[PDB]
């Protein structure tokens, strides 16, 4: 005959707040569907005093929140707040300690392909469109990468512990970035066919499978002629703050001077592990937490990146 309530908010974005009054004799998910507090699922837990005046997230159930989710993460997929959430509840306790001038990850639950990818980004000049991923991004920067960690699981659709590989959440990652003025030509040139173009926007223009060496897809790279001769494919203009050579690993000689940073992949498997080396005063190996100061690197390297402003030849 009484209905107790306390006030709490619910929100999507953390910034759009929605005044709710929960009933204390139901449960956060039977008045508000998947309920989550600081990352944690109360969706089985009935109100606590305490919890008044707290912020929630919930999912985007109503045209209100569909548009405040849609607007901040740049997503349709409902599932997305609760992915997100539940990644963010593990990631939140990881440890990211500078390691060599950079934010890195202190390893766990197999997160070191997340570790290389963050170390590679800071110093690449990329810019994300969802305020969401902007503004993880911008934190995770400075140090602070709970929440850049689980945006990533989230998108990708991989969760906490899952082996990851570095290229491919690159390329699912960097298709939320602004490429919008990235573009790639090659010319195909053969002794007898003659020439033909080809040209690459997007993140096609910046990734690469098949060499690890950027100066090949400008020396050319052999590829079979409609005719049945070997012709020559030329990277002509490159216009991109970076690009990524990737390729399976393979021993592979890094040295200072020829490259921005890269990443090696050890084992397979269960036992199968990255670690990322940069370029600076000398090499850096980060692997998580530990760093080793080295002239020169050679181990399986899997992806290498350059950085970039204009390359363009005669034609
Ligand atoms: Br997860
Ligand atoms: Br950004
Ligand atoms: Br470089
Ligand atoms: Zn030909």
């Amino acid at each position: 005959m009484e209905v107790k309530t306390i006030k709490v908010f619910t929100t999507v974005d953390n910034t759009n707040l929605h005044t709710q009054l929960v009933d204390m004799s139901m449960t956060y998910g039977q008045q508000f569907g998947p309920t989550y507090l600081d990352g944690a699922d109360v969706t089985k837990i009935k109100p606590h005093v305490n919890h008044e005046g707290k912020t929630f997230f919930v999912l985007p159930s109503d045209d209100t929140l569909r548009s405040e989710a849609f607007e901040y993460y740049h997503t349709l997929d409902e599932s997305f707040l609760g992915r997100y959430m539940s990644a963010l509840n593990h990631t939140k306790k990881w440890k990211f300690p500078q390691v060599g001038g950079l934010t890195s990850i202190k390893w766990a639950d197999n997160n070191c392909y997340l570790s290389s990818v963050l170390l590679a980004l800071q110093q690449l000049e990329v810019k994300f469109n969802a305020p969401a991923l902007q503004e993880a991004y911008y934190r995770a920067r400075a140090g602070d990468a709970a929440n850049f960690c689980a945006l990533i699981l989230a998108y990708s659709n991989k969760t906490v512990g899952e082996l990851g590989d570095v290229r491919e959440t690159m390329t699912h990652l960097l298709q939320h970035a602004n490429l919008e003025s990235a573009k790639r030509v090659l010319n195909v040139v053969c002794k007898h066919c003659g020439q033909k173009t080809t040209t690459l926007t997007g993140v096609e223009a910046v990734m690469y499978m098949g060499t690890l060496s950027y100066d090949n897809l400008k020396t050319g790279v052999s590829i079979p002629c409609v005719c049945g001769r070997d012709a020559t494919q030329y990277l002509v203009q490159q216009e991109s703050s970076f690009v990524m050579m990737s390729a399976p690993p393979a021993e592979y000689k890094l040295q200072q001077g020829t490259f921005l940073c890269a990443n090696e992949y050890t084992g397979n498997y269960q036992c199968g592990h990255y670690t990322h080396i940069t370029a600076k005063e000398t090499l850096y190996r980060i692997d998580g937490a530990h760093l080793t100061k080295m002239s020169e690197y050679k181990g399986p390297v899997t992806d290498v990146f350059y950085k970039e402003t204009s390359y363009t030849t005669t034609i």
